[PDB]
RNA sequence: GAGGGCGCUUACCACUUUGUGAUUCAUGACUGGGGUGAAGUCGUAACAAGGUAACCGUAGGGGAACCUGCGGUUGGAUCA
């Protein structure tokens, strides 16, 4: 509770309980998520609020409230694991492949 | 004179010093795991004969769930 500026920034990575949310200017500023939020990657555009410093200067966390619409998404399903995407918000993909261990076609 | 006091010395002994032990707390780089985590990644182990029956003990293997070897049990299906 107690939250703070909604505004525009970037998911740096994606913990579960918590996600690292970079702001417009590059500041790594780690923040947890809104309970009716179904699905949220790695490098996804979201509104999101850094909370409240308790202490002046010394803040633990934010929120996440909304999330954008995707421009693209990389849902591959798995046994008994259902339908989830990895990442999104992309427009190119590198295929990395190392002659080892092996190198498959 | 007898005797006493003072003073000195000796025995006992508190505090105090060195040498070197046992025990206890606080601090402590680093390090060993374990627990708590609905949505994270990796796999599909077990529960059906759960798709190589499972499990216990022991040795080895490898990110990991686990696997193989030896022996035991039915807390195993199908049974003749
Ligand atoms: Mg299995
Ligand atoms: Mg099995
Ligand atoms: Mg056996």
């Amino acid at each position: 509770n107690l939250f703070g500026e909604p505004d525009e920034g970037i998911v740096i990575s994606r913990f579960g309980m918590h996600a690292d949310v970079e702001s417009a200017d590059g500041d790594v500023h780690r923040c947890n998520i809104r309970r009716t939020i179904r699905s949220l990657v790695t490098g996804d555009r979201v509104v999101w609020r850094p909370g409240k410093p308790a202490a002046e200067g010394v803040n633990v966390k934010g929120i996440v409230e909304a999330v954008h619409e995707r421009t693209s998404v990389l849902t591959r399903p798995d046994f008994y694991d259902g339908v989830k995407p990895i990442a999104a918000n992309i427009d190119q993909i590198v295929i990395v492949s190392a002659i080892l261990p092996e190198l498959s076609l």
